[PDB]
């Protein structure tokens, strides 16, 4: 039981615009997706706060980057409050609507790429890298879903029947071929250091056989 949904027209152009644009900096994708991950995080902890059985489906918040050279792939694992299927389909928990039309706003008049998490639609700088996310969620109001799109105005959800997450948000690079520096460990790293020194859960970056 696969569906597959239209991306708002605004969310289609920011793809398209993030997919098209010539624009050297694509490191900053991870930045993004890390940022994501922390806000996530701060969820499920401000809920703990006042109920510990929220963190029955995992105590531990954290952030792992896994890279895989076979598959071509770059996973970013949170343990945070994850997604329902409505947050899922409502553009991954975000206003991105409004926060495309400030971005496109903010280009046009001299911002550039870099700066997209400052509208709220961080999330969609991953295809600068990627030729197709896949974002695995579970959220502890909801089931397993996992949401996919490889651009081209379409997206689907389905039940996710693969390995069960407890709670939290798993997001599949599938990355171009010609990014795969984003699967070399010192890369990765140097990404890391430049740009998340701050985020107060610890990031663990396994590394490969
Ligand atoms: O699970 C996520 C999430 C995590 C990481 C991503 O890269 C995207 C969404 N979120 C739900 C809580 O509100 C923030 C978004
Ligand atoms: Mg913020």
């Amino acid at each position: 039981e696969v569906e597959t949904f239209a991306f708002q027209a605004e969310i289609a152009q920011l793809m398209s615009l993030i997919i098209n644009t010539f624009y050297s900096n694509k490191e900053i994708f991870l930045r993004e997706l890390i940022s994501n991950s922390s806000d996530a995080l701060d969820k499920i902890r401000y809920e703990s706060l006042t109920d510990p059985s929220k963190l029955d489906s995992g105590k531990e918040l954290h952030i792992n980057l896994i890279p895989n050279k076979q598959d071509r792939t770059l996973t970013i694992v949170d343990t945070g409050i994850g997604m329902t299927k409505a947050d899922l389909i409502n553009n991954l928990g975000t206003i991105a609507k409004s926060g495309t039309k400030a971005f496109m706003e903010a280009l046009q008049a001299g911002a550039d790429i870099s700066m997209i998490g400052q509208f709220g639609v961080g999330f969609y700088s991953a295809y600068l890298v990627a030729e197709k996310v896949t974002v695995i969620t579970k959220h502890n109001d909801d089931e397993q879903y996992a949401w996919e799109s490889s651009a081209g105005g379409s997206f689907t959800v389905r039940t996710d029947t693969g390995e069960p997450m407890g709670r939290g948000t798993k997001v599949i690079l599938h990355l171009k071929e010609d990014q795969t520096e984003y699967l070399e460990e010192r890369r990765i790293k140097e990404i890391v250091k430049k740009h998340s020194q701050f985020i107060g859960y610890p990031i663990t970056l396994f590394v490969e056989k």
